[PDB]
């Protein structure tokens, strides 16, 4: 039976000078489209987050990479896209906030209520609302939740954690500035304590800073957060060598892997964008950086080694993956990075046949793609493409609808324009999830 | 009884402080898609052209006109959705120049061919080659040039004439900027005098100012290009009235119609952003131009005459229609409004005679970006009072992301995933059986 294309082969396909040689189609698709619907039952979700990854930051990031004539073999493979809004909610008002900041819309996906920029997992009224991910676990799932940016950070956060503030990280910052939430003025606790509650069988990411931090009542105070997580059963690894000797992971033996005090290493390193640097500059090669190491596992390592363990639950799986860390290369090798993941997950679902993998941002950023000759009021830089042309950048988060690809059953629903807080309904009913 | 769906309605459903009350969707969308795809011909194809309308462009105009849960009844209403892009090429080395110009991309979509910027329906060797309406005229379909700009702009006149800059106007600039296209020197002529041969049967616009120059050749020579459009058959109409008046419009009697001498006036009125405007200004409300006029045929209208008389060819159509007519926020959304009700207007044509593929994309992205009210940024910035009765900022140039395209109708398919503005040339002449 039809068992769904992916975008095969989308760059241009000869000559871009001569006539029909940037073409990106080589005919028709309306019957791949046809056989790319299904609307049978998801098996799992895999969901790949970049962050501040509009169309801009696809656009630029091809570009370099690329060249303006190519494809990223994973994040512009998938058949199906789309368009959505995220605005968030003004909290006095309840009025639209035309500017959402990560925390809010990483809320509005995860559980489908719309909220005030700063909140995780509460609606405007400080009511918590049930995640995906503890819908997904509840129904017997396995569930993962992986990053490259702190495991406190709002993406990973919104699935675990229900705090008034994106900042309560942990035990000091909540009792300061979420009181409510304090675990000693009976509140649920910290994000890294309901991180930690919440029992994901694998979360790997940066962030281990805040595990140092000791609990302040509860069954556990005065051990640390990382002791409290030994002391429940966790297996902690830090490293890549680690990660892979894992065999097993779930509710008996939940992962949890932290690989950076803060965020992991960027991939690419470059000079910082400056005010007319593109006028009074050379055009910047992108560094690999040095110290990124064959110690610290990569995001497509994570995801895959995630997609492993997690598909041993004979239920199915949900699982997110966030691509996080004016450095213009920094931004371009994270989208590089990320591809890499959607790669290597599209892979598995082809695969697999029941798995609904979705590519999308959490809202755009500032950076745009400018002319070469430009006198911006900002900071810019000239980079060298693939193409050994040079392409400006110019350069806080915009309100901007953006890209949302999709491949598998139920992706249907990402095509047109929709909102993100469809995606935790779409989420919801392709799992089956009651 | 199949018909091809649009989107109704994907306004936030409900209460968008309430769980599920900011959803666009009411269930599930596979069928109402597997509805949406159909490889059949296409009989006509409207093709729709925002000027620099992006994605941030279209979202800041919902939220200002409709409210960030409300829906363009045109714009969004399209079922398949893609990205495409639009690089230009550099002429001297063929090597991408990352932001293109007008002219280049609308060089792209006509005549499938990429090409450096400032030239028109010419590639990079200064080759000409047939525009996507030469050939749908050549095959006997009827066709159509419709904008709110002038008609010697990039995005019309990429359609109609073959000139190496896109400043190539009348005999005048030609003569000095493009002297390989001029008439007194054995090239095709002007944008205007390519038009004017180009011999499409409706073409409606502003620019009248250029038919007021004297052609340096040819048959016409000394005759204003307006004397001689009269004296080659065609029917001149300049308001309102008298566009409504026109029963047909053929080969024999093709239609012309100049509405403005430049661009046709501006929908609404509002001030210009400015340096520390969010701040230092109150939000603006945007108000109805009272140039705007009676006697002025909005673009809705010019779309959906065009459409009427084009619809009288047994064969089928061709029409393109570009919205577009200075860092003013008012301006910017007002013609967003103003080709959303264009697109309407395509879509209620299309929806009921089954064969059309109706096509809304821009022909590049342009850079006014949506900020937080308390931004403190380099540009112009101006605040706006929006549908929702909450504020919203706009910040302040063509810029090189890949952007929104939509399509209705048979082979709409082929606008999903990410595609290049030149594959819409194909598109649009597989659809169309050209060739």
């Amino acid at each position: 039976t039809p068992e769904m294309p992916v975008l095969e082969n989308r760059a241009a396909q000869g000559d871009i000078t001569a006539p029909g040689g940037a073409r990106r189609l080589t005919g028709d698709q309306t019957a791949a489209l046809r056989d790319s619907l299904s609307d049978k039952p998801a098996k799992n979700i895999i969901l790949l987050i970049g962050d501040g990854m509009g169309d801009s930051e696809i656009t630029a990031a091809r570009n370099y990479a690329e060249g303006a004539g190519g494809f990223f073999k994973g994040i512009d493979a998938l058949p199906l896209t789309g368009q959505y809004t995220h605005y968030a909610l003004n909290k006095k008002t309840g009025k639209p906030d035309y500017v959402t900041d990560s925390a809010a819309s990483a809320t509005a996906w995860s559980t489908g209520v719309k909220t005030y920029n700063g909140a995780l997992g509460v609606d405007i009224h400080e009511k918590d609302h049930p995640t995906i991910l503890e819908m997904a676990k509840a129904a017997g799932l396995a569930t993962g939740n992986v990053s490259t940016a702190e495991l406190q950070g709002a993406t990973p956060a919104a699935l675990v954690a229900h705090v008034t503030s994106r900042k309560c990280y942990g035990p000091s910052a909540t009792s300061e500035k979420c009181p409510g939430n304090a675990l000693e003025k009976g509140g649920k606790g910290s994000i890294t304590e309901q991180l930690l509650n919440a029992r994901a069988d694998v979360t790997l990411g940066g962030g281990a800073k805040t595990f140092a931090e000791t609990a302040t009542a509860g069954e556990w105070q005065g051990k640390t957060l990382r002791e409290q997580a030994e002391a429940r059963g966790y297996q902690l690894v830090s490293d890549a060598a680690s990660l892979n000797s894992v065999t097993e992971a779930n509710q008996q033996k939940p992962l949890l892997g932290l690989f950076a005090d803060g965020n992991m290493p960027v991939r690419w390193l470059g000079p910082k964008a400056t005010y007319h640097g593109n006028i009074d500059k050379p055009a910047v090669t992108c560094t690999p950086n040095p110290q990124r190491n064959d110690s610290v596992p990569t995001l497509a390592q994570m995801t895959d080694k995630a997609i492993e363990l997690l598909s041993k639950n004979e239920k199915g799986f949900f699982l997110q993956v966030e691509g996080a860390s004016a450095n213009p290369c920094g931004q371009i090798g994270e989208t590089v990075d990320l591809d890499e993941a959607v790669q290597r997950a599209l892979e598995f679902a082809k695969k697999e046949g029941n798995t609904l993998v979705i590519v999308t941002a959490d809202h755009a950023h500032a950076s745009q793609i400018v002319a070469p000759d430009t006198k911006a009021p900002g900071l810019t830089q000239a980079l060298n493409t693939k193409d050994g042309a040079v392409m400006v950048m110019s350069y806080e988060h915009t309100g901007s609808q953006l890209r949302i690809a999709a491949y598998g059953p139920h992706a249907a629903n990402v095509v047109g324009l929709t909102d993100q807080t469809d995606l935790f309904y779409t989420m919801k009913a392709a799992l089956g999830l009651k």
